[PDB]
C-alpha cells in the first residue's frame, strides 16, 4: 500500500482529491491532496444515508412505501418512476428524499443533525436542499467515521433501522467481498466536488470504511469515482 502509487493515479486522473481510510479507528489518508480531509465540502447525496435513517427512526416512512412521480420532469428520466426508499437510494434520486426531508420538517431535522453531530450540523432554513448547495458541509474524515459507525451498527439509531439503512447500500458482491458504499456529486456550485463513501466487509468481517473525496469536473464520467476506488482498494490489498 504505497502512497505514491495512489498519489499517481489522483495525479493522472486529473484532479484533487484524497481518500481516507479507517480500519478500528486508525485513519489513513491517500490521494494527492492530503489537506481535503480536513476541510469541510458540502455532502450532497451522501447525505442520503443519514436522510434515510432519520426517516426511518422517526416513522416518516418505511422500506415497502412506494414514493409516487407526480409527473414532473425530473433531471434523469431513470427517476420518472414510483419507487422504494431504497430504490430512490441506488438512483440518488434526489426529489424522492427530498419528499422525505419535507415530511420530517426543519425542526426534527435540526434536533436530529446536531445530535448526530454531522458535519457542521448546520441546515439552515430550507428543509428539503441544504445537503445539496449548503449550509450543511462535512469533511471526509467525518464522513469515514460516520460510515464507519453505520458499518458496526453504531450510530444513534435503533439497529433495525440501520441495518434496514445498509442494505440498501450494497453497492458489489465479488468473490467473498462486499462493497457498501453511496456516490455523491454537488455539481451546482464551484468547485463541484464528488463523493464516494463507505465500507468493505472482508469475508471474515473485518471491516474497512473510507471515503472517496474530490474535485469533480462536468465533463468527468460518473464512473471516475468507482475507478478511483477501486484500483486504490485494490492496491491497498484490501480487495
Ligand atoms: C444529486 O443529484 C447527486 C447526489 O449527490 C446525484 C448526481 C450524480 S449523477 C446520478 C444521477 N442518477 C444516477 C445514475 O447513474 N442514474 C442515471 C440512474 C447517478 C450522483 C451520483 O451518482 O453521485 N448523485
Amino acid at each position: 500500500g504505497h502512497n505514491q502509487v495512489i498519489h499517481q493515479y489522483f495525479d493522472e486522473k486529473n484532479t484533487s482529491g484524497v481518500l481516507v481510510i479507517q480500519t478500528d479507528k486508525k485513519i489513513n489518508l491517500y490521494g494527492n491532496a492530503l489537506s481535503r480531509a480536513n476541510t469541510e465540502y458540502v455532502p450532497a447525496s451522501t447525505f442520503k444515508m443519514l436522510n434515510a435513517l432519520i426517516g426511518l427512526e422517526n416513522q416518516k416512512t418505511d422500506i415497502n412505501e412506494i414514493f409516487k412521480w407526480k409527473g414532473e420532469k425530473r433531471s434523469f428520466t431513470a427517476w420518472e418512476k414510483d419507487m422504494t426508499l431504497g430504490e430512490a437510494m441506488k438512483l440518488s434520486a434526489v426529489p424522492v428524499y427530498q419528499e422525505l426531508a419535507r415530511r420530517i420538517g426543519l425542526d426534527l431535522m435540526q434536533k436530529e443533525v446536531k445530535r448526530i453531530g454531522f458535519g457542521n450540523a448546520e441546515i439552515g432554513q430550507q428543509v428539503d436542499n441544504f445537503w445539496l448547495v449548503g449550509p450543511l458541509k462535512v469533511t471526509p474524515i467525518q464522513e469515514v467515521e460516520f460510515v464507519s459507525q453505520l458499518a458496526h451498527t453504531q450510530l444513534p439509531f435503533s439497529e433495525k433501522v440501520q441495518a434496514n439503512v445498509k442494505n440498501m447500500l450494497l453497492l458489489e458482491e465479488s468473490n467473498g467481498y462486499k462493497i457498501f458504499g453511496k456516490t455523491g456529486w454537488a455539481m451546482d456550485i464551484k468547485p463541484q466536488v464528488g463523493w464516494l463513501t463507505g465500507w468493505v466487509e472482508q469475508p471474515d468481517g473485518k471491516i474497512v470504511a473510507f471515503a472517496l473525496n474530490m474535485e469533480m469536473r462536468s465533463e468527468m464520467p460518473a464512473s471516475i469515482r468507482n475507478e478511483l476506488l477501486m484500483k486504490s482498494l485494490k492496491q491497498l490489498n484490501i480487495i
